[PDB]
């Protein structure tokens, strides 16, 4: 009962292989180190809505979330959707420079292993749209279990 | 150790309120009740595979799964597929008659609780597309967490 706070702090990464859905949008679970990342066309309050969604419903509500000032994450949508689901949203410090280092980390593994998993099939450069999917699918999956 | 073995139920549902992607492929863990669902356009062995791609990013991947003989799940693709996973695939017997009892009462919930939240936003029948992803996002948050 002393556990770990839900707090989540959550991102969006940009990745040409994922064209044109290349927008990855990754949410890390403080409390638990886990990962839920979906792809987007465009950067936008609704595609950080939807993500939130997704997210959500594999990890459960938080009870707050921490994102950077993008105009995402705090445009009247936004703190309307989050008002509406009772999660707490914080940015942060005005000069934080750290306090996001685990979506970071987390952008940075993820990005890795996506490169490594494309490069294993074949795909060097982008990869064929039909395989995305899985291909994101496998990435999560390989940095949240095995 | 002495706990659970992973072994999950999958089946596909038709839901026309989520139309025109209205196959929905869910999966229940029996060892833990989680539920997973995707929607499809067509019930094809590749919407199988990639309603399993993602669980498996949600749910770590199973030592086996149970499914009926729709030939989706048995066409020669989806065998290959499951075998490339590592995962044992069954099919239970043949005039199983029950069984699969777990994904079918999931199916049922499933609907339900996807007819009264769209029911509670104001759709009688058809959910317009731009809102049925957060829409199921938001049933399988509720039928799994809170
Ligand atoms: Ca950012
Ligand atoms: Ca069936």
């Amino acid at each position: 009962g002393l556990g770990p706070l839900q707090i989540w702090q959550t991102d969006f990464t940009l990745e040409p292989r994922m064209a044109p859905r290349s927008w990855l949008a990754v949410t890390v679970d403080t409390a638990s180190s886990a990962i839920v990342v979906t792809q987007h066309g465009r950067v936008t309050s609704v595609a950080a809505q939807h993500h939130w969604a997704t997210a959500i419903a594999v990890l459960g509500r938080p009870k707050a979330i921490k994102t950077d000032n993008g105009s995402c994450f705090t445009s009247k949508s936004t703190r309307e959707w989050l008002a509406r689901w009772g999660i707490a949203h914080t940015t942060g410090i005005p000069g934080n420079s750290q306090g996001q280092a685990m979506v970071e980390r987390a952008n940075r593994l993820l990005k890795d292993k996506i490169r490594v998993l494309a490069e294993g099939d074949g795909f060097m450069k982008r990869i064929p749209t039909s395989k995305q999917g899985e291909l994101l699918a496998k990435a999560m999956y390989a940095l949240n279990h095995f």
